[PDB]
């Protein structure tokens, strides 16, 4: 960083809306049909980001006019700047109440013109809905299509709530704003009110894949991922619902891209096995004899049926074809069942400790309690035990947020909190941070943190605050960072008497409606996590008065971003307001550092028993703290991400072959290379060089069924001879079974093949977790965790590569 990036930056973005600002007189004469008209020639004219370029004075111009006359909303200067920084895939920040759900409209039509889809990425279904909504009359007016996606499969379109109104609106020249009236802002009684209906918009429903069709696509976090996991659980190539990765914008930028993003995000169901099963397979596991109906591999811990083995089986459980795609099931459990009684021994790998099974940690010897074996094996030693068999969801994909919005050709984001950690926008998405000015000159109060020796005097300190508050009628937004911490404070509410409601961030809409609210005379609300974030809080009556909203921090966070959050909740648009942020030397924070410094101050200072410290310098060092936590936690947080990013470029892998397979009409190439890839690898480690170990090869192949080879008495020449002669047989046994079971053999192989995949990518991602925690607990790590997912990843495909080609050969036989 050798200059002043920001102010470089808005230099050019001066001058751009002073260019855009110069186009609104010649568009504000125009009618509606010609705006429209020139939304068509812009279609037309922009294919390309070098397009856009081109003509974005233009369309920056020809959206701030849609949305003057549909919405009664004209973009202030400072909104077209943030819309400036969006189009450039930058994160713009903007602070809370600047308006960027509107910013947001001008890149989001520039960018859709390019007619390869844009995603508007927020944080909760009512949102992406409520933005879809509001902005929609705006995007309708200029022709563009409008998608919503939302959890449980709700797939939307916004649509004029009544078409014809809306045709005869745009024919005539109407507008929501009346001409003349040339402020920034439409006083209520000037707004047009046939023009407020005739734009009026709803949602119809429509697939998911439409949604993705639509020229601009509203979303959430999850579901934008959840749709790319899905689409690579399909059983057909044409089930996909996503079409690329062009642009997206993420609104509340921080909370998805850095908070939400610290977990990965994972696709799981029900198991919907009933623990019965597992304690029958219990039972039929024990009639098994060993070396007889089955054989234990101790080196692979693997269990392998014979012949007589797989007979019984099929004839207790009992079905025609063990091996059968419908019975893949029934062998599943039963293998487990077998692994778990001869693989799994108690008061070696396990205990049960009080009606528990509970892991041995290979890694450490020592417990691993309430943490489970992978792929319902835990169930099977459960059931193996007698005991309790407790519920799985089962996990079928993952990928991390960093991943999957960096699969995007730009991206952009919106926040009021980015700034102070830039470095990580730019380093893990490579996108910098844009501060823009705000609209109004921001005259809230932040006052100089409090720091008390103890939580309980902190909160009984709040409570008298909150108390003289709303004795004055000054309404209270009080921000915690738990539930537990919001219902403590509101039982010590209620035994002062105190009204108030308590908002704890799950049930988004009815949130949002109470928030909504917070800002009138005498209300106390308190918030968990910023519940009802994105909801404007307007003052009510009489409350700038008395010194507009006041903010309480009960304490801060390990990110000042989230602080900054709650306290940008007041004093929006030019606002009066105010926040104060509570501390105690026994908070997390202060715990991590500086309890003790500012500890030996208070008593230095000779504070009173219960009263706090405040000071500017004060404030100064707990900001430094923040920023050194921030530091921290940022470079830890890196290193787990360099992880994931091992296990995501292994995931990219498998997704892709998954696809390849989706998309092949014939597998006789794969087969080759799958029968090639048993056969060579076994052929060279026993028979290479000096080796010659054909007992080994004969027992390394002992999977497969009888009948195939017979290595007992023959006399290979070479290693080519034997190469050559297991090839063959494998090979003449599928093209056999082409012949036998015909043309659908092809559909089957394609079903096998996907499940096999998907069954070891499932359990893979189980033991590298497990590995994941290992490598993170021994704390570089990176090389690490490298070689060992390289070699479990090696052995899953050895292991895909036999199972798929025993299961080809093995199925529907007579
Ligand atoms: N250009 C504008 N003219 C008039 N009102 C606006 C304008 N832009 C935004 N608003 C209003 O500003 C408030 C905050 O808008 P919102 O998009 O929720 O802000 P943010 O997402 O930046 O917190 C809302 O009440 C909205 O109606
Ligand atoms: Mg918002």
């Amino acid at each position: 960083i050798l200059f002043d990036k920001n102010k470089r930056i808005l230099k050019k973005y001066a001058k751009m809306v002073s260019k855009i600002n110069q186009i609104e007189s010649d568009l504000r004469s125009k009618k509606n049909s010609e705006l429209i008209r020139l939304s068509m020639v812009l279609k037309e004219k922009v294919n390309s980001f070098e397009d856009a370029d081109e003509h974005l004075f233009e369309a920056f111009a020809l959206v701030r006019e849609a949305a003057r006359r549909t919405l009664g909303m004209r973009p202030f200067d400072v909104q077209v700047m943030g819309g400036i920084a969006l189009h450039e895939g930058k994160v713009a920040e903007m602070k809370t109440g600047e308006g960027k759900t509107l910013a947001a409209t001008m890149p989001i039509y520039l960018n859709a013109l390019i007619g390869k889809g844009v995603h508007l990425v927020t944080v909760n279904d009512y949102l992406a809905r409520r933005d879809a909504l509001w902005m929609g009359p705006v995007y309708l007016f200029l022709g563009l299509r409008v998608g919503v996606i939302n959890s449980l499969g709700k797939s939307y379109e916004v649509v004029w709530k009544n078409p014809d109104l809306a045709r005869k609106a745009i024919e005539e020249n109407w507008s929501v704003w009346p001409d003349g009236f040339n402020g920034e802002v439409l006083k209520e009684e000037s707004m047009n009110k046939e023009a407020v209906e005739a734009f009026q918009v709803e949602l119809k429903e429509i697939t998911r894949k439409e949604a993705y069709l639509c020229d601009v696509t509203y979303g959430t976090n999850n579901e934008f991922g959840f749709d790319y996991l899905r689409d690579n659980l399909v059983l057909d190539y044409n089930d996909k619902v996503q079409r690329g990765h062009f642009y997206a914008i993420v609104d509340e930028a921080d909370s998805v891209l850095i908070d939400e993003a610290r977990t990965p995000l994972i696709i799981s169901g029900p198991s919907k096995e009933s623990p019965s099963v597992y304690r029958r397979f219990a039972q039929i596991a024990k009639k098994f004899v060993k070396d007889k109906d089955f054989t234990v591999d101790e080196k692979a811990r693997t269990i392998i049926l014979t012949e007589e083995g797989v007979a019984k089986a099929e004839k207790i459980i009992g079905v025609e074809n063990l091996y059968d795609p419908g019975n893949v099931s029934l062998l599943y459990h039963l293998i487990n069942a077998l692994k778990a009684l001869h693989l799994f021994k108690k008061d070696v790998d396990y205990v049960v400790m009080n009606g528990e099974v509970i892991i041995v940690d290979e890694f450490t010897g020592r417990l691993l309690p309430g943490r489970r074996y992978s792929g319902g094996l835990h169930q099977a030693i459960e059931a193996k035990e007698g005991v309790p068999i407790k519920e799985e969801s089962i996990t079928y994909a993952t990928i991390t947020f960093q991943n999957y919005f960096r699969m995007y050709e730009k991206l952009a984001g919106m926040t009021g909190t980015a700034k102070t950690e830039e470095s990580e926008f730019v380093q893990v998405y490579g996108m910098e941070v844009v501060v823009i000015p705000t609209h109004k000159p921001m005259i809230r109060k932040d006052h100089d943190d409090l720091v008390f020796r103890t939580q309980k005097e902190k909160y009984e300190k709040i409570v008298e605050e909150i108390e003289k508050r709303y004795k004055k009628g000054q309404p209270v937004l009080v921000g915690t960072t738990s539930i537990e911490k919001s219902e403590l404070l509101s039982s010590m509410l209620k035994k002062k008497g105190i009204p108030h409601q308590v908002l704890n961030a799950k049930y988004h809409e009815k949130e949002a409606e109470i928030v909504a609210k917070a800002g009138q005379k005498g209300m106390v609300t308190i918030a968990t996590n910023m519940a009802g974030r994105g909801t404007d809080i307007k003052l009510g009556p009489g409350v700038a008065e008395l010194g507009g909203l006041c903010i309480i921090g009960t304490e801060r966070h390990e990110s000042r971003r989230i602080d900054n959050q709650l306290r940008g909740r007041a004093g929006r648009q030019g606002d009066p307001g105010e926040s104060i942020f509570f501390l105690s030397l026994e908070d997390d924070l202060l715990r991590i550092f500086g309890s003790e410094q500012i500890g030996k101050v208070m008593n230095i200072l000779k504070i009173e028993e219960g009263q706090p410290i405040q000071h500017p310098m004060l404030s100064k060092l707990i900001e430094n703290i923040q920023k050194k936590v921030e530091g921290i936690n940022f470079s830890i947080r890196k290193t787990l991400m360099e992880m994931d990013d091992v296990l995501d470029k292994q995931r990219r892998a498998v997704y892709s072959l998954r696809d390849q397979i989706l998309l092949e009409k014939d597998y006789d190439e794969y087969l080759k290379d799958i029968f090639e890839d048993v056969v060579s690898t076994r052929v060279e480690e026993f028979c290479s060089g000096k080796n010659w170990d054909i007992e080994s090869l004969k027992n390394s192949l002992s999977f497969f069924p009888a009948g195939l080879f017979d290595l007992d008495e023959k006399q290979f020449s070479s290693s080519e001879e034997l190469h050559d002669y297991l090839f063959n047989r494998l090979w003449e046994e599928y093209q056999r079974k082409k012949q036998e079971i015909g043309e659908d053999y092809r559909k089957v192989i394609r079903f096998l093949m996907l499940r096999i995949i998907d069954d070891h990518w499932r359990r893979y991602l189980e033991e590298v977790e497990h590995v994941k925690e290992a490598v993170q607990l021994r704390s570089d790590p990176i090389v690490e965790f490298k070689k060992e997912t390289y070699y479990m990843f090696d052995e899953m495909m050895r292991r895909i590569n036999d199972t798929i080609a025993n299961y080809v050969l093995r199925v529907l036989e007579h």
